[PDB]
């Protein structure tokens, strides 16, 4: 067959289309603004806008922001951010998503402490949903840590930045890797002997600990005594948390992957049904019909 030499046309979204308002952070491969759409149907919107710059050089973080792309296109979850637009200029790209009005998880974290348990098993539930949608299309979560975990205006979480996650893993297939933050990775990434969907169960328990505590489980004085730490998986319990949750944590921190909590042949069905969690309606949970824990004049005269 013969090629017709012409081209489509099509009206291309371009961050002229989005006023600045503020910067909201740092994402896995560059900075997060609060941007205010200017034209078009949804004028008036607020979303968040994450950057890649000089997108050409970056190669390793190019392919990855393509990755993220892919990977919130395909989702479609309750506690995972929505994409809204996805578009390139010279040397930069562009992913624009839900503005998330209640910050993240780690602000509260640092704020109270540590949370109730009523309010960690909220959390969690939620989580493990939405690591179980990203497991059913064969992906790996990776970056679990409570900057990554940002709060809707209700309450409910959602799952926001997916930089660091591996995508195309099933049957016998492996990661071998060695991203994201060191205190939540698994065993098996830290001594890089693979990893597929059940570090994301390791990653969950030390989040677990983390907010039920106020601390991290193995750390040590620098990144690589935290990885000997890691190895060695000697945990203290700290003796206020219940006999439910000090299950959970100890079925979770198992550094063989395979007998792991969630591994098994019934995944997430086998942390659904753990006692910490028996007072989840997970179909309610999925629903959104949960309250959440945490939802973020002076002149008189009658
Ligand atoms: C991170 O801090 C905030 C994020 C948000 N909202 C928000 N919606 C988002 C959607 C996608 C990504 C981010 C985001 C923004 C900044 C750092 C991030 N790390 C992971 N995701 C990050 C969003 O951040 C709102 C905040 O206050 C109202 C806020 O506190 C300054």
């Amino acid at each position: 067959a013969i090629t017709h030499h012409v081209k489509e046309g099509h009206e291309k979204a371009d961050p002229s289309q989005f006023e600045l308002l503020k910067v909201l952070g740092q994402g896995s491969f560059g900075k997060v603004f609060l941007v205010k759409k200017i034209s078009g149907s949804d004028a008036r919107q607020l979303y968040a806008m994450k950057v890649l710059k000089k997108a050409t050089l970056k190669v390793r973080d190019r392919v990855r922001t393509k990755m993220e792309r892919d990977i919130l296109v395909e989702v479609n979850h309750p506690f995972i951010v929505k994409l809204h637009y996805a578009f390139q200029t010279e040397g930069k790209l562009y992913l624009i998503l839900d503005f998330l009005r209640g910050g993240d998880l780690f602000t509260r974290l640092s704020k109270e402490v540590m949370f109730t348990e009523e309010d960690v098993k909220f959390y969690l539930a939620e989580l493990a949903l939405a690591l179980d949608h990203l497991h059913s299309l064969g992906i790996i979560y990776r970056d679990l840590k409570p900057e990554n975990i940002l709060l809707d205006e209700e309450g409910h979480i959602k799952l926001t930045d997916f930089g660091l996650s591996k995508e195309s893993i099933d049957h016998e297939k492996k990661a071998y890797s060695f991203c994201g933050t060191v205190e939540y990775m698994a065993p098996e990434v830290v001594n890089r002997r693979g990893h597929t969907q059940s570090a994301d169960w390791w990653s969950f328990g030390v989040l677990m600990f983390e907010m039920l505590t106020g601390t991290l489980p193995f750390q040590g004085k620098d990144r690589k005594e935290t990885m000997t730490m890691i190895l060695k998986a000697k945990l203290g319990m700290p003796q206020f948390l219940s006999p439910e949750a000090q299950s959970l944590l100890r079925m979770l921190f198992k550094r063989n992957p395979a007998n792991r909590l969630g591994a098994g042949p019934d995944g997430v069905e086998e942390i659904k049904r753990h006692s910490f969690f028996s007072t989840i309606d997970w179909n309610k949970l999925y629903r959104r019909e949960i309250h959440p824990p945490f939802k973020p004049t002076f002149y008189f005269d009658p």
